[PDB]
DNA sequence: AGATTGTTTATTGAGA
DNA sequence: TCTCAATAAACAATCT
C-alpha cells in the first residue's frame, strides 16, 4: 500500500545546489543528483518523469550550474555538474 | 536502435 | 499585472 509525502520547501535551484554542495568532489552527475534528491525527499520517488525534466531544464537554463567534462582516460555516462564560481 | 543526457522554446501557474 | 519557477515538449548528442 502507498503513502503521500509532502513537497519539501526547496526550488530546483536549491535542491540541485544542495546536492552538489554536499558532494565530496563538489560535483555530481545528473543521475547522482536524482539519487541524492530521492534518497532524502521521498516526495520525489513519484512523477520522476516530470521533475527530472525540470531538473535537466534547470541545469541548462540557469547560468549557476556548470558542466564539468569527464577525464579522457576516465570516460562515462554524461558530465559532472558543479556550481558556477560566480 | 533504445535510453539517458542536454538544450532550447513556449506555456502555464503562483504569488507578490 | 508582471516576474520567475515549473511544466511540457521537440529535438539533438551521446551513452548503452
Ligand atoms: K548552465
Amino acid at each position: 500500500r502507498s503513502y503521500t509525502h509532502a513537497k519539501p520547501p526547496y526550488s530546483y535551484i536549491s535542491l540541485i545546489t544542495m546536492a552538489i554542495q554536499q558532494s565530496p568532489n563538489k560535483m555530481l552527475t545528473l543521475s547522482e543528483i536524482y539519487q541524492w534528491i530521492m534518497d532524502l525527499f521521498p516526495f520525489y520517488r513519484q512523477n520522476q518523469q516530470r521533475w527530472q525534466n525540470s531538473i535537466r531544464h534547470s541545469l541548462s537554463f540557469n547560468d549557476c550550474f556548470l558542466k564539468v567534462p569527464r577525464s579522457p582516460d576516465k570516460p562515462g555516462k554524461g558530465s559532472f555538474w558543479t556550481l558556477h564560481p560566480d
